[PDB]
C-alpha cells in the first residue's frame, strides 16, 4: 500500500492494529525459539530486527504508562554486548522516546515474558542476542 | 432488520441472545487490550460506546441479583475522572437503572474480569478510560 | 433478549440480520431434506411454521423488486390441498403483503431453489408440503 | 422417525446415545448461561422442559448408584418457588422414580455442576428456577 | 438406550434423522468401496445388513412417492445370485413393503448413486453383492 | 497506530495489503447481499462509505491497466438516482482519479462481479445503491 | 484385508499400531462413559469384548515392565462378580500371559485411570463390570 | 505390532484397509510430485518400493475384475529402460497374480489416474520411473 | 541450520521438498496478487526474488523434460523491460541452464498457469514484472 | 532436493528450522510412546535412529549453553546396556562435539522431559532403550 512501511506483512500490521495498549510484542531473531515459545506467531524470516524496529516506532506508540515499556536480553557472562544495541539506541531516540526505558532482562526471564507477549515476530536477524520486547501504548 | 437497533452487529446480537443470566460482556475502548484478553471477540472498529451501551440497555436486562452489575476501569490516584462516564452514567439512569450499581476496577482486576467475561466488543472510542462491564440479568 | 419474538433463535436472528436483500431463506417442515440441500442449516425441531413465519415477517420485509417474494411447494395434482397454506395465506397478507406475490413450485424445482438459498432452517412442522421460501426485502 | 419421541433432536438422541454410566445432561430454562457454561451445547430453544424431561426419561434410565440422581436449582429469597416444580415431581414419579432422588443445589453451585456435565440442552422454558440436572443410569 | 434397537450406532441414529423426504442411504457390505464413495460416512465394521436393514426399515419409512425406493447391486452376468437377495425379500416384506420397488443396477451406476447419497454405511457383511441402497418416506 | 486512517479495521488492512493488482473489493452498503456474495467477508457493520472511500483511496491506488477500475450499481426505474453519486465522485476526482473509469452495472451483474471479487466489506451505509467495487493498481517505488 | 482380525476397524489398528510400549487402551462395555471419558475414542458399537480382546492379544504384546498390565473394573456390594471374567482368562491364558497381572480397580479408580488412557473403544458389550484396560507392551 | 508386516505405517494400514474393491493406491518414488497429485497423501520418505510392494501385495488382494490391475509409468521414448521393473514382476509373481495384468500408462495418463486414486504413498525410492499403482480387489 | 541457504523460510523449504517434478512454484513481486491466485500461499515479504531464485537453484532442478522450465512475465503495451530480467538471466546461466528454456507470458496466461502452480511465494520485490514460474526437475 | 540429507523428510526440515536454540527434539525407538507423549509429532516409520541423527548433526548444531545437550534412556538395569549406544558415540564425537554432554535419564524422567520436547519424531528402530533426546545451540 502507499504510506505504510514497506517491510511490514499484512498480518504482522493487524496484530499491531488489534494490539491494545499494555500489549506486548518480541522482535525475536533467527535463533530465539520463537515457534516453541509464541502464543501468536508471526514469520519474517527475510528481515533484520534494525529496519523492523524502525517500521514498528513509526507506527506503534510506546507505553508510558510503565517505567520499562522495552527490554532486551542480558548475555551470559562469557558472551559479548552485541553492537546491534546501539543501533537499537539510536533508532528508539529517534521517534523521541527515553532511552531510560529499557532495561535488561536475562535469558530464563526473557524466555517467559515472550510466552506471555502477544505475539513474537521470527525475524532472520543474524546478530546475537538481537531480541527486543515491545510494549504498546495508548494512541493519540 | 426492523424493530432492531441499528447499531448492532448480526454477531453481536447472537452473542447477547445466547448470554445468560449472570454472563458478562465488555464494551472496550479502543486503546483496550480486547483481542489479547478477549474469550470471544466482537469488533465494533467504527462504534462509539455511549451509543452502543443504548442499544445493549433497550435489549439486554442488567443483573439485579449483584451488587454492582456495571464496572468502569478506574483512573490512576489522582488523574482526571473521564468526561465521558457522566455520559455513561446519564444513560444507565434512563434505562431505570440505579447509579449506586457502578463500580470501579483497578486496571489489573478490569482486565483479569474482562477475560472471563463471556465476550469483549472492541469499539472506536477514542476516549480514554471508557470501558464498561455489564451482567446480564433475567428476562 | 427484551423487543425480539422468543421463537427466533441465536443463530437464526443472526442469518436474518446477515442477509440483505434478495437472499432467500426456507422455512421447511420437518419431512423436508434440510441438512441434504442446506447451503447453511439451522435446525429449530422444536418450532412450527406459523409461529416461526410471524416472528420473521415481523423483523424482514419481503423483496418487492420481484413478483415472487414468496413460494410453496406444490402437491402431486391435486390430493388434499394442505389446510396450513391457509393459515399461512392470512399472515402473509395482513403484514401486509400481496398474496399475488405467492406462486407454487415443483417438488424437484423446490429442491434446487432450496440448494440455491442462503439458508434452511430445519423445523418440527408436521404438516406436510409446509415448506416456505421468503425473499429479503430493503430495510428503510 | 418412527417410534422416537418428536421432540429431541438429532445431535440430542446422539448425546443421550453416547452418554454412558453416571454421566450427566443439564436441561437449562431460557434464562440460563447454557452457552457459556457448556462443555457441550445442544440448543433447543423452541422446547419446554416438561416435554423434554419426558422424553428423556423415556429413554434415559436414572443413576440408581447415587442416592441424588436429579438435581434442580434452589431459590435466593425471596423467589418465589416455581410451580414447574410440581409439574417436574408429577412426571419423574409416573416413570417410577422415587421423589427422594431429587435434591436441591444453590445458584453457585448448580453452575458449577453444569460445567462438569457432559453436555447442556438449552431450552425455550419462560420459567423461572426451571433447571434441571439428569444422571444417566444403567441399561439392562 | 431404552426403545432404540442396539445395533444402531450414535452417529447412525442423528444421520437418519437428519435425513428427509427423498433423502438415500447406502448399507455397504465389507467389499464395497465406502470410505471414497461416501458423502458422509458412517463406520458399523462389526454388523452385518441384515439385521442393520431390519432395525433401519423399523424405524425409518421408504419413499413411497418413487418408482424404486431400494437398490441392490446387480452381479456382473455369469456369476452366482448372492443368497442375501432371499434375506432381505423376507426382511421387506415384514414391515410392510412391496417387493416391487426394489429395482438393480450395475457396479459403475451403483458407484454413481452412492456419491449422491447423504449417507454410506461401511458394515462388517462378508457376503458379496450384499449393498442395499434405501429412499426414506413420509413420517405421520 | 499513527499515520493510518483510524476507520480501516484490523482485518480490512490486512486485506487491503494482501490484495495485489487487478485484484478487486467492493464497499457494500447495509442492505446488501454482502455475506451471501463474498469470498472473504470484513464487516464493518458501523461505518459509513464516504468515510470508507476516503481512507482506501488514500492507501490504494487504482488499476490503471483497464477502462473501468470503480463501478456502481446501477438504478431500476423508478428508483431514484442516489445523492451519494456526487459524494463518491466529488471523492474519487481530488485523489486524481478521471471520473471517465466509473462503470454502471445492472444489480444482476454487480452481484456476478462482487462474487469474483478479493473481499467485500458490509458497511453501515443506509444509503440505497450506494455499493462500490474498486480495483487495486500497481504500487510503484518513488 | 488378508492376515488380519476382521473384527479390527481401519481406525482402531492404527491406533494399537501408534501406541507405544506403557499407552494403555481401555476396552469400555455398552454401559460405560466412553465419549466422556476419552482423550481417544474408537467406536466398535456393534462388537463384543471377549471377541475384541482375543484380536488385540493375539496383535498387541502387553507390559512386562509392571506389576499389572491388565485392569477390570471391581464391582460394588451387593452385585455379582459377572461370569464374563471367566471368558477372558484364556483368551488371556491362552495367549500365554499370567493371570497374576490381572489387578482390579474400583469404579473411580477405574474412570480415573481411563481418562489417561491413550484411547478408549466402545463396545456393545451388554454385560456389566465388562470394561479392560490393557497396557501394551514391547515388540520384539 | 505381531502379525504385521514391519515396513507399513499406522496412517498406511488403516487407508490399505478403508479401501474397499476398486480402489486404487499409488507407490510414488522419491520423484513423484506426491503432494500435488494426491487426493489423500501418506508419507513413506524411509521406504523404497519393493519391500512396499511386497507387503502391500500380501496384505490387500488385488482387483479379478478388470484386466489391469497394476501401472507401471512408461519412460519418455528417449529415457532409459529402468531396472527396477524386473524386480517389480518377480515380486509380482510370488504372490499368484499374472504379469498379464500389468500396464503401461505414459506420464500424463500416469498423472491423472493418480488424482483420482483414493491414495498416494510418497516413498523414498530412488530409482527413476519407479511408480506403481494398484487397484484392490474383493477378499473371501 | 547450517548448510541450508539463510534466505529460506521453513515452510518454503517444505514446500520445496514436497514438490516433484513437473510441479511449479511462482515467485511473485510485491504487486502480484498472490493471495487470490495462490492454491498454497507463502509469504516472503521480505525477500527480493534474485536473492531467493539464487537459493533455489542452488537446491531445485529444473525440469528438462520440457521445452520451457522458467516463465517470466511479459511487458504489456507499453512500459519499459525491467532491468532485473538481466539479473535473472545472469544467474540462471551460472547454474547451468540454457536460457533458452526462458518463455514470456501475457499478463492473463501467466496469472492462470499460477492458479496452477503448486505454490506462490510472495515476495518483497518493488520492481515491476519480476514475477518468475519454475518447473521442478529430477533429483540425483 | 539438492544439498540436503536424503533422509530429512519435508516437515522434519520445517521443525528443525522452526526450532529454536534450546528446543529439544526427541529421536524415538519403534517402542516409544511417541504419539501419545508427542507436543507435535513427525512419523518416520521407516528410518533408523543412526542414519537420521547423523543427518541432523550436519545440520543442527548442539546447545553450548548447558551441561548436557544429549540424554538416552538408561536401562532398568533390570537389562544390559544395549549396543546402539557405542554407534551413537562414533557419530557425535565424528561431529565435534564432546561425549561429556550426553546424560543418562530414567525411563519415568525421560517421558517427562519428552512431553516438554518441541518435537518428537517416531522412527522403526528396532534397537531396545535408543531413544535420544538433541538440544539445539547457536547458529554463527
Ligand atoms: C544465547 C542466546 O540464545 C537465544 O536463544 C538467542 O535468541 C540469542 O541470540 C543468543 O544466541
Ligand atoms: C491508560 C488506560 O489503558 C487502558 O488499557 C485503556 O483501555 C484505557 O483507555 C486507558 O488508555
Ligand atoms: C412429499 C413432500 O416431500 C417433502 O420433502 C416434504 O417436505 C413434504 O412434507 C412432503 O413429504
Ligand atoms: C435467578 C435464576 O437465574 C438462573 O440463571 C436461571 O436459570 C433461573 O431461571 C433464574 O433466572
Ligand atoms: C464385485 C463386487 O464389488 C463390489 O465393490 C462389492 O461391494 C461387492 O460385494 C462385490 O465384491
Ligand atoms: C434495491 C437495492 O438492493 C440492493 O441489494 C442494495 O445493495 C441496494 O442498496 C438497494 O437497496
Ligand atoms: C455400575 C457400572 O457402571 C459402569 O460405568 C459400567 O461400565 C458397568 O457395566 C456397570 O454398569
Ligand atoms: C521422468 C520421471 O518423472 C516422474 O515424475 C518421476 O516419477 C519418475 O521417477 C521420473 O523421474
Ligand atoms: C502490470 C503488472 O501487474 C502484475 O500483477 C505485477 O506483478 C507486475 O509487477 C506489473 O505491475
Ligand atoms: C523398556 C523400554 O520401553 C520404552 O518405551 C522403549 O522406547 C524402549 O526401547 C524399551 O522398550
Ligand atoms: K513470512
Ligand atoms: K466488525
Ligand atoms: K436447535
Ligand atoms: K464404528
Ligand atoms: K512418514
Amino acid at each position: 500500500l502507499k504510506h505504510i512501511p514497506k517491510n511490514i506483512s499484512p498480518d504482522l500490521l493487524k496484530t499491531l492494529m488489534e494490539m491494545g495498549h499494555g500489549d506486548e510484542i518480541v522482535l525475536a531473531d533467527a535463533n530465539y525459539p520463537s515457534a516453541s515459545c509464541a502464543n501468536k506467531l508471526i514469520r519474517c524470516d527475510g528481515v533484520n530486527i534494525p529496519e523492523l524496529l524502525d517500521s514498528i516506532l513509526y507506527l506503534m506508540p510506546l507505553d508510558s504508562y510503565v517505567d520499562s515499556s522495552i527490554q532486551f536480553m542480558n548475555v551470559v557472562s562469557g558472551d559479548d554486548i552485541p553492537k546491534i544495541w546501539g543501533t537499537y539506541r539510536q533508532m528508539i531516540e529517534g521517534h523521541g522516546t527515553d532511552l531510560k526505558t529499557i532495561t535488561y532482562l536475562r535469558r530464563e526471564d526473557f524466555y517467559e515474558r515472550s510466552k506471555k507477549a502477544y505475539a513474537i515476530v521470527a525475524t532472520g536477524e543474524t546478530s546475537l542476542y538481537a531480541n527486543i520486547i515491545l510494549k504498546k501504548g495508548v494512541v493519540v
